[PDB]
């Protein structure tokens, strides 16, 4: 996973696009931190993900009624997608700090890895639906 690419629309005051960004970034970030780390750090990293996930749904909260009745549906349904994901990713911490300095520690974090990962690529997929969804009323050919 990139940031996501910025195909033809202006981003400049784009907020779910910035927020998105946000937190496939805080996703990254984690990844890149996690199989050296104690859980004095992964627990705040994980926090920071949540934390830019809740901002991005009340973004996009906000950006429905702008939006076709046609497309609320699966905004709708990818919204519930990423709050799955993260009970995912939150499940799969808490199995690796109960265990921690034993020997199935790791594929505790592989689990962990494999989750935000999910959540990473459904934050990209909604981007998807919600520019489909503009692009459709401003009036693309
Ligand atoms: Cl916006
Ligand atoms: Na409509």
């Amino acid at each position: 996973i990139s940031p996501p690419p910025t195909a033809n629309l202006d981003r400049s005051n784009d907020k779910v696009y910035e927020n998105v960004t946000g937190l496939v970034k805080a996703v990254i970030e984690m990844s890149s931190k996690i199989q050296p780390a104690p859980p004095e750090e992964y627990v705040p990293m994980v926090k920071e993900v949540g934390l830019a996930l809740r901002t991005l749904l009340a973004t996009v909260d906000e950006t429905i009624p702008l939006l076709p009745a046609s497309t609320h549906r699966e905004i709708e349904m990818a919204q519930k997608l990423l709050n799955s994901d993260l009970g995912e990713l939150i499940n799969k911490m808490k199995l690796a700090q109960q265990y921690v300095m034993t020997s199935l520690q790791q594929e505790y974090k592989k689990q962990m890895l494999t989750a935000a990962h999910a959540l990473a690529v459904d934050a990209k997929n909604l981007l998807d639906v919600i520019d489909q969804a503009r692009l459709k009323m401003l009036g693309q050919t």
